[PDB]
C-alpha cells in the first residue's frame, strides 16, 4: 500500500539546464513504483532528492514526440 | 496584479495524446505573463482553459532537446 508514488531514475537521457541551486531541468527515464519504466521530463535536485514541475510520458507518447520533432526540424531554424 | 501566473498559447506544436476528459498531453508554445513566448510541455484542457503537470523549455533547452533527440532517433527505438 502506498498513499506516495515511487520513482527509480533508469537512464539520463539530456540535460537541458542546471540551476545556480543546481536544479536541472532534464530528460530521463524513469520507472514508477517498480512498474513499466517510461519518459519523465522535469526539473530535479542536483543529487536527484528532490523533483518539480514535468510530465510523465510512454513509448507510443515520446514517439509521437520523436516524429513530429524530427519533422519540424525540416524548418531549420536556430535556437538562442 | 494576479496570484496565479498569467499565460497565453501562442501556437501548438505537437498533440502526443489525448484523455478521457480530453485533457491533452501536448507540446504547444506559450507566452508567460505578457512576455516573451516560450516552449511548454504539459497536459492541458481541450479547451486549454487550464494546464497541469508539466515544465518550461526556452529556446536553449528545446534547441538542445531536439539535437540530442536527433542523435538518439539513430536507434531504431520502435516505440513498442
Amino acid at each position: 500500500m502506498a498513499d506516495k508514488l515511487k520513482f527509480e531514475i533508469i537512464e539520463e537521457l539530456i540535460v537541458l539546464s542546471e540551476n545556480a541551486k543546481g536544479w536541472r531541468k532534464e530528460l530521463n527515464r524513469v520507472s514508477w513504483n517498480d512498474a513499466e519504466p517510461k519518459y519523465d521530463i522535469r526539473t530535479w535536485s542536483p543529487d536527484h532528492e528532490k523533483m518539480g514541475k514535468g510530465i510523465t510520458l510512454s513509448e507510443e507518447e515520446f514517439g509521437v514526440l520523436l516524429k513530429e520533432l524530427g519533422n519540424k526540424l525540416e524548418h531549420h531554424h536556430h535556437h538562442h
